[PDB]
């Protein structure tokens, strides 16, 4: 049938329960940190947030570097703890990236949103029940039930951006652009 | 509304495409040449199958071998490779359990269903659209489709077994009697 195709809303509620909770707490106080370390004589802009790209064929890269060499590994915050279930710990880190527009360097969070590739290998699988799927549906209901999460949660609703767009630019231009509108509206605020 | 809360069949999916499809396939060989390691005076059988804990709770404990300590890392099978999305590789390891039970060494594959952690998560959060939660009917809607989707692939559905159970016994005898239960009928076959 077509209710067992009905999956967005379940990898939206697994990212975030299974990662995004975890490593998105305490962004801004890591990065503050990790801040002080820049010492340049590049302009430099630090923006504590998680870029979160989700490409319209659901396709997943495996290297954002890969995909946008543009995007360069700047380093990695110092390792966190983050919990679980209440009482299952992890270490984490945080990994800043770096591209270089208009003279200036900007850093920042990015990852693909990963449970969307379920989304790709569904439409592209011969797997029996798959026939009524409908990858872009999915994906709506994904972003949709995402941003409601993120934004029902003070710690993360300033601390991420999710990044919708067609996969057929760049991905460090798509940011750049996400990144001066959201600098703008922050400075009004 | 509720439909947000309809997640179930996404767990099943992402499951089955981020991690059973990739670790399952291949088992019955490679549990062939790891059997081949074993030589003692101990009567033992190798069972080339995965067990997957559902406990009712939907609480997965981090260490199979915490929860029951009768349940002891026997060894882990040589390395391989599979592919998501087409194209992304990653090498991969099957861990292999023992217990002992009537005087006979048994060895197989056991995990917890990790993503049934989320909706123990769900289930106690205060996250806000959360109130028309129903942590059972979602972990029946997980074991019902992901039943369906490893039936469906003749690369898992002999190698792959879903023990639903409440945790409130042990899981080795769990998996002792229904391992017992489908070694009859492979006989009967
Ligand atoms: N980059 C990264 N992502 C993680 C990690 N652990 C969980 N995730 C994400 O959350 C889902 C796990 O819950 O379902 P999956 O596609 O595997 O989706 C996974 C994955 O996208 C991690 O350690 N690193
Ligand atoms: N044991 C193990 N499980 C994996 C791994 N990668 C993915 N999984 C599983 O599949 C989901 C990822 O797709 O959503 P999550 O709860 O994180 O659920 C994850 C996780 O249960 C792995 O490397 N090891």
């Amino acid at each position: 049938e077509e209710q067992k195709l009905n999956v967005g809303h379940g990898l939206a509620w697994s990212y975030y329960f299974g990662y995004l909770r975890l490593i998105i707490p305490g962004l801004q106080s890591r990065m503050d940190s990790w801040k002080k370390g820049i010492d340049t004589a590049r302009k430099s802009v630090v923006v504590p947030k998680l870029y979160l790209l989700i490409p319209k064929s659901c396709y997943c890269p495996p290297s954002i570097t890969a995909a946008d060499p543009q995007i360069k590994v700047a380093g990695v915050t110092p390792s966190f703890v983050a919990n679980r279930a209440g009482n299952q710990r992890r270490e984490y880190k945080n990994t800043v990236y770096c591209f270089e527009a208009d003279k200036t360097d900007f850093y920042c969070l990015v990852e693909y949103a990963t449970p969307i590739l379920s989304l790709y290998e569904m439409s592209n699988s011969e797997e029996a029940g798959l026939s009524s799927f409908d990858r872009l549906r999915q994906m709506r209901t994904f972003v949709a039930t995402l941003q409601e999460i993120i934004n029902s949660n003070p710690e993360t609703k300033d601390n991420c951006s999710l990044l919708v767009y067609d996969d057929k630019q760049s991905i460090s231009m798509l940011i750049k652009d996400r990144i001066e509108k959201d600098l703008s509206d922050k400075a009004l605020q």
